[PDB]
């Protein structure tokens, strides 16, 4: 050893760790760890295998020797023995692989090192280290420790006066060191892809109507690198017709259960949204959890629903139904969605509905209206431009009806973010320059409204992924900030160009 890359102290943090077995309990506890400090309690471990994990992808690199030590303690009868486990995905096989690296036999009431040397396939990602012991026992940890042998021209700094500049970050992307080194240079907002929607948040077993079990472990890696290196984060998302599981609206907690009444909808709804607010200040109070888009994507696309149905998609479930419509009957939800979020949502957590096609005319009234009306009644802080836009300066998403629709958000008095910003090339269609200058409008525009009205401000600007072997539209639409050898793109120096030197300043405490 000589080389230290993580050392989890849970000081103030649950650190990325996370419960094995679904209903194992973690619970970190001031005094009760190592040296008297603050520890990791594990309960409520009913076979052998539950205990604790967490992935370390973002720390620790296939094919490097590592040594990982964990201070551990019981209180139960004699001598417990305690398991270190390593587990990886093999990128070229797409095999998992699990291992015991440490067995130590460990006393009661003692704190005890159980720690060994082990190197990963080069081949190896999503490192991630467990702790059991051959029992059902109680344990605490403390100490894992992993070793191994004014102002920059960076999007952060350059925009802090302005407002955060943001990217994604997913389960994949986690591992990639070089996006690690550029979110960590670029960015200072980060929003989950997928880990904080519903479907990956809501635990179904044991799931009742009025107490909706949650669970941060999909993102608690994105979580604990956030807020380790002072990265605000933006939630993704309480209230969506996607990804969000179909027993969370059925009687029975099934998928093919009955529809649930609306009163009975209520208390799920109002239960995960205060369960969510309450786990993410219980395990990352240190992360600064800024924005929230409490309802996504609510307004429907088609016209005859934003003239005759108030903008709510057509209930069911799948092809963009709506099975927040098929209970509720109707975009009802929303302020009822608000309304809970207000009331547990920290202060410093501004609450935001979030559309696409913001910019087309029908459905951009339609969502302009709904938080208009949330706005005034004091529920929502700002509009999210999702910005799923293409490299066209003229037409449906062009930078006329762009800036229309910013302008109109702004205009309610609330405040506005560029929540999902990305700008397709159309499978080739149009040209790196093109892009560019679309993107450089964008920002443009963003940074006209902040130095002009004033009242409502622009206080995010995000786009969705990191590069382009990383986008939800496929690469070949080309369409982020950096390409797939995470090397800027004309987009890229064409962004870093709208900001005087002189205005630049700190990213990681932006105005
Ligand atoms: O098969 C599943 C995929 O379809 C899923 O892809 C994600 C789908 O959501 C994407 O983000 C949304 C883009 O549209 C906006 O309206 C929403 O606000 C966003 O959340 C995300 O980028 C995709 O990764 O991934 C999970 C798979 O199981």
């Amino acid at each position: 050893a000589d080389y230290e890359v993580v050392h989890d102290t849970f000081e103030v943090n649950f650190d990325g760790w996370c419960n094995l077995g679904v209903d194992t309990y973690l619970t970190a506890v001031e005094n009760e760890g190592n040296n008297g400090t603050r520890g990791m309690m594990v309960i409520n471990r009913s076979s052998a295998s539950d205990g604790a994990y967490s992935e370390k992808g973002f720390y620790l690199d296939g094919g490097v020797e590592y040594k990982y030590s964990v201070f551990v303690k019981h209180n139960g009868t004699g001598t417990e023995t305690f398991k270190l486990s390593v587990s990886y995905l093999d990128s070229e096989t797409e095999e998992e692989n699990k291992e015991v690296i440490a067995t130590k036999d460990v006393v009661a009431g003692e704190w005890t090192e159980i720690s060994a040397k082990y190197k990963a396939p080069k081949t190896a990602v999503n490192i991630t280290l467990s702790i059991t012991t051959d029992s059902t026992v109680d344990f605490i940890f403390d100490d894992v420790t992993i070793t191994r042998k004014a102002a920059n021209a960076v999007l952060k700094d350059m925009y802090a006066n302005y407002f955060r500049v943001g990217s994604v970050l997913n389960s994949g992307t986690v591992n990639n060191s070089s996006i690690k080194a550029l979110i960590l240079r670029e960015f200072n907002s980060i929003t989950c892809e997928n880990e904080m929607k519903p479907d990956a948040t809501l635990v179904q077993s044991g799931s009742t109507n009025t107490n909706i079990r949650v669970s941060l472990n999909r993102a608690a890696s994105i979580l604990n690198f956030c807020a380790q290196n002072n990265i605000a984060v933006r939630g993704h998302t309480l209230v969506w017709h996607s990804q969000t599981p179909q027993w969370f609206f059925k009687d029975n907690f099934q998928d093919n259960g009955n529809w649930v009444s609306q009163s009975v909808m209520d208390q799920r709804l109002e239960s995960y949204i205060k369960n969510m607010f309450a786990e993410i200040q219980r395990q990352y109070p240190s992360l600064n959890l800024y924005a929230y888009d409490v309802v996504n994507a609510a307004v429907s696309d088609d016209a005859n629903r934003t003239r005759y149905y108030g903008g709510a998609r057509e209930p069911g479930y799948g092809n963009g139904r709506s099975p927040w419509v098929q209970i509720y009957g109707d975009n009802k939800f929303i302020e009822k969605a608000f309304t809970y979020a207000r009331k547990y949502a920290p202060a410093n957590c501004k609450l935001y509905y979030n559309d696409y096609n913001e910019y087309w005319d029908h459905k951009r009234d339609c969502i302009a209206s709904i938080c208009a009306n949330l706005y005034n009644k004091g529920l929502l802080d700002g509009v999210g431009m999702q910005s799923h836009i293409n490299a066209d300066m003229n037409g449906f998403s062009g930078i006329q009806n762009y800036k229309a629709a910013l302008q109109k958000y702004i205009n309610i008095g609330c405040d506005v973010q560029i929540t999902e910003l990305d700008i397709s090339t159309e499978n080739g269609k149009f040209s790196l320059q093109q892009q560019a200058d679309k993107y450089k409008a964008v920002f443009q525009a963003a940074v006209d409204i902040n130095r002009t009205s004033s009242k409502g401000k622009v206080t995010a600007v995000c786009v969705w992924g990191p590069n382009d072997a990383n986008t939800w539209l496929g690469s070949q639409n080309a369409p982020l900030l950096f390409n797939a050898n995470n090397q800027p793109k004309p987009a890229y120096n064409a962004v870093a160009s709208i900001i005087p030197q002189s205005e630049w300043g700190d990213g990681n405490n932006p105005a």
